[PDB]
């Protein structure tokens, strides 16, 4: 019966890359992908937990019907496990007993929130700690998720958002912002881009700088993701080596749609407007046994990208300025 | 009100290596250890194990007796820092809260659990990470137990009431199913009158005779060995003063009745070690030598009694 509406409306939109030529990929050709999206989810805040409410009117189609053909992330994870000698004996045996495919078709809702994987369910009979369920956002609905932004510079360390924060120092263009995810695995630092105004209020625009085998502009986030072969990128390999783009037909990056930014009011430390824009990729290579990978090229294969956005409205901006 | 006595009495005895020269180790000298034990625990069952302490069959009280050995939680988190898992947080709190590489705790604290300062801190950020550490933490009362295969099954956590030949090999799984070990026929034995086959871990299984198990242990730097580096490279022994291996006390064996497949008598004898090396980013380590440092070894033993043996022979 709980879950309230946040002070500023936050929305996460998912965009999936549908694999149009799977048999052609296995025979060594360049992948051809087709971007399907958005699948708009409105955030809700009740500690502080968030819930995702689907908005069909603001989405491309129904995620409970719409199918996406992409890579089988569970088998590549359990293969990676096999290699580092974690459950090799079992994993090998069931991958031999139950032939799995590299390319798999599922509903958007199945990829996003969860599906029961054949091989994982088998592993679970032995290891009850290993979930049979897989999803890019599995069990993330209703949990105390939320990034952490910190201020730096010289000595100065101001916290702007600890899971979530709204309504002192001289914040300057010289200060850097350190951002951690819910899980604190790795950090990303965003530096001052320029001075902006947001619904009249002054703001400093922060952007991920150019300063951040394999190739530039991608982040191997494998340790944070239970050994799953996951690479991080900006949507469409924006700000990443040209090689990454040319590798996958369907990628067309541009700054206006694929950049990450966050406009913060200095005085208050309030985020007035922002866009969390990142892409999940899978590092795919040709492999000796179990799959069925064929003569696949070694590449950073895109699965899906998202946009987590917020924008202060005309009213709440003039109500915030009224509280001064 | 539950927990019954197993059909054959099983006992786990713990033996700890007490570090006599910690400051000397940090300055680069050879470690000097002193073996403290046994701490005898009688196993209880009702598929789930339960360890009951036997003071009368032990060296001292584990709730009083202290052991000075390595801070496994700091060594683990340092290893996480390196593989770039929570580098930023781990580094920051190791800087804010100066930790020692050598730490003193009660036997019961090392065995069943203690709250670690750094893990408690990490738990504030990562609720999925336990603040509690113990070599056997949360293992009391759980459905633990090995699996022994021939393709007939002798075990499956535990088994009693299979025609084995000297040619057959036995495959063993540890329940966590991480890795396997195979035991081959050593010789012919008699156990309480019953014929048996003595099965031993062969010579066929960093340096030889040690097993790296970091993946099975949440990235914690853990090496497995036989007690006192028995059947392992001499270099391993010479590295640590205090190690004196011998077959009679440190070998692992298992006497199986050829007809029924029943284990009549056996010794599960293994040692937990930590791979410790000197690191420049962690002042904690000093100028420590790169070595496979022993923490503790155990003996999980079973032996059929005069009565149950003559009751088993009666069923023939
Ligand atoms: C028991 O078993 C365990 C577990 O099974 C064994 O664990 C091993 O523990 C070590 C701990 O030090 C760990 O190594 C560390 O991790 C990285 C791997 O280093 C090795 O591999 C390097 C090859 O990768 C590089 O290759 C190209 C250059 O030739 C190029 O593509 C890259 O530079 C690439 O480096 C990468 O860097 C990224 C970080 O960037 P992003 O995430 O994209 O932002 C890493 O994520 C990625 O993993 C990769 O390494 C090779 O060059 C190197 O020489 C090693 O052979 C290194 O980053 C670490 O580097 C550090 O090495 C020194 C010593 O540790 C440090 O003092 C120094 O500061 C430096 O930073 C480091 O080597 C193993 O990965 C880990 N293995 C597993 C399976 O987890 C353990 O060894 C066993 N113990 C015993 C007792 O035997
Ligand atoms: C992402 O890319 C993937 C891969 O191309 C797309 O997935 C395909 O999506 C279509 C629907 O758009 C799926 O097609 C459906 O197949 C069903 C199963 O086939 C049966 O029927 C044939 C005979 O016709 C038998 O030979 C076969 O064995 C099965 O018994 C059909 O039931 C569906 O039929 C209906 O089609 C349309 C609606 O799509 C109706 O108008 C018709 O009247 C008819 O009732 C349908 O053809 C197909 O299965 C998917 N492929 C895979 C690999 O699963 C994604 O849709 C695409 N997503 C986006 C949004 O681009
Ligand atoms: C969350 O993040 C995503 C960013 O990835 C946003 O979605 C994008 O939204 C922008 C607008 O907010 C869209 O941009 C506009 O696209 C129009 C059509 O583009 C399609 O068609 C062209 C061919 O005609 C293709 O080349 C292209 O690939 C698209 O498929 C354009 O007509 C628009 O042009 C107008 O604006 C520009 C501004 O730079 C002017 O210069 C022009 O003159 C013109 O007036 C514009 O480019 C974008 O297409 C959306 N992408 C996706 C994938 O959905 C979300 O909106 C963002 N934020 C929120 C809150 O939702
Ligand atoms: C679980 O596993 C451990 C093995 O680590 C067992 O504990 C050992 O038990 C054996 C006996 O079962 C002990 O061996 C005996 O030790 C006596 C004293 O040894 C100490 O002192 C000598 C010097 O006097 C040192 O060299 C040595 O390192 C010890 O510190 C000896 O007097 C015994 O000798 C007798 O038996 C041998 C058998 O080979 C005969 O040849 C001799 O003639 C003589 O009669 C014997 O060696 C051993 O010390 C114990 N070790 C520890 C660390 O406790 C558990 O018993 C085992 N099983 C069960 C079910 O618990
Ligand atoms: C060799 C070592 C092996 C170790 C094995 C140990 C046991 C493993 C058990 C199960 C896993 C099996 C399947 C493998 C899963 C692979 C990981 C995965 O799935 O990778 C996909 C996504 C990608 O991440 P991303 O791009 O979204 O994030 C970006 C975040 N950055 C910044 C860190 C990059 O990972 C996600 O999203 C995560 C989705 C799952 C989240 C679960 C936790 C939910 C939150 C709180 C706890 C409560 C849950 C329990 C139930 C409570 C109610 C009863
Ligand atoms: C880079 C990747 C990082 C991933 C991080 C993921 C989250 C990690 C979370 C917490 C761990 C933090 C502390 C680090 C612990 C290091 C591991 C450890 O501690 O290493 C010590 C001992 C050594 O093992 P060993 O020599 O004895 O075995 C020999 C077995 N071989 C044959 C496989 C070699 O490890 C043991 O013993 C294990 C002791 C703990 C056992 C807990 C499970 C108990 C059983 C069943 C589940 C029920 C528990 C929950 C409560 C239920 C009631 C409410
Ligand atoms: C992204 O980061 C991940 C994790 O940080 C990183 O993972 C590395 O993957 C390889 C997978 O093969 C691991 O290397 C193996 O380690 C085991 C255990 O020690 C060995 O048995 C393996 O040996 C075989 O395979 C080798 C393949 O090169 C052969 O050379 C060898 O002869 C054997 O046949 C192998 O050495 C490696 O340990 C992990 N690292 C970690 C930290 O887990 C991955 O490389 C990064 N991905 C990208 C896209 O850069
Ligand atoms: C393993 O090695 C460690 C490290 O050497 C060793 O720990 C030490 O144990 C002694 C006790 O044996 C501890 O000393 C005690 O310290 C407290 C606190 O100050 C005092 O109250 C005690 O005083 C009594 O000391 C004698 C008895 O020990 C009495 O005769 C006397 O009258 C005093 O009342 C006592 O000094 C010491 O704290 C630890 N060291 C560390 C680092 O904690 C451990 O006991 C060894 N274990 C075995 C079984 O070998
Ligand atoms: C995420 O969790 C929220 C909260 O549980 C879900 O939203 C509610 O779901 C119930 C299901 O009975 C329905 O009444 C409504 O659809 C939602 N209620 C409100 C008040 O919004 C949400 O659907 C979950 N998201 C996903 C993807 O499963
Ligand atoms: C392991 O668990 C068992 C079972 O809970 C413990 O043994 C019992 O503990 C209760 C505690 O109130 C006492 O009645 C007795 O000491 C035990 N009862 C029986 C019937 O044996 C055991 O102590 C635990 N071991 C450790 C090391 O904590
Ligand atoms: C892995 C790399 C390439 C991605 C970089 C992380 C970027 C996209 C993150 C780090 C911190 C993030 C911000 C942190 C806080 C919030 C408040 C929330 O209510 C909406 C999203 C918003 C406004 C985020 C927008 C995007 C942001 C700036
Ligand atoms: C890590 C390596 C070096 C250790 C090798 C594993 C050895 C020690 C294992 C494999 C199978 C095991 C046996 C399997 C079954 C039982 C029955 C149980 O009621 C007591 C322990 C006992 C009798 C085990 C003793 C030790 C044993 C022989």
């Amino acid at each position: 019966d709980s879950w309230e509406k946040p002070p500023l409306p936050v929305y996460t939109q998912f965009y999936f890359f549908n694999v149009t030529n799977p048999e052609e990929i296995l025979r060594g050709e360049t992948p051809r992908v087709e971007e399907v999206g958005p699948y708009t989810y409105r955030e809700l805040r009740n500690v502080s937990n968030k819930a995702y409410v689907f908005e069909r009117d603001q989405s491309v189609g129904d995620p409970k019907i719409d199918l996406i053909r992409t890579l089988n992330i569970p088998v590549l994870t359990v293969i990676e496990w096999s290699q580092v000698h974690f459950l090799r004996e079992i994993i090998e045996a069931m991958l031999k007993a139950y032939q799995q495919k590299l390319f798999v078709t599922h509903t958007v809702d199945e990829l996003l929130w969860g599906y029961k994987d054949e091989i994982l369910s088998l592993i679970h009979v032995f290891r009850p700690d290993i979930s049979p369920y897989f999803g890019l956002f599995y069990e993330k609905n209703g949990t105390n998720d939320g990034d952490y932004v910190f201020l730096t510079g010289e000595d100065f360390t101001k916290i702007v958002e600890w899971n979530g924060k709204t309504s002192h120092p001289l914040i300057t263009k010289d200060e850097v912002l350190y951002v951690f995810p819910s899980d604190f695995c790795r950090s990303v630092y965003i530096t001052f881009s320029d001075y902006e105004s947001v619904q009249g209020l002054p703001a400093f625009r922060y952007k991920v700088p150019a300063e951040i085998c394999l190739g530039s502009g991608v982040l191997n986030v494998s340790i944070c993701k239970n050994g799953a072969p996951i690479i991080m990128s900006f949507p469409h390999f924006y700000q990443a080596d040209e090689r990454f783009v040319s590798a996958i037909e369907g990628m067309h990056p541009n700054q206006e749609d694929h950049e990450t930014f966050v406009d913060i009011n200095p005085l208050t430390g309030i985020i007035l407007k922002a866009a969390k824009r990142f892409q999940i990729n899978i590092y795919v290579k040709k492999l000796d046994d179990f799959v069925e990978t064929g003569d696949i090229r070694t590449m950073v294969f895109p699965v899906m990208y998202l946009n987590e956005s917020v924008h202060i409205d005309k009213e709440t901006a003039s109500r915030l300025k009224s509280m001064i």
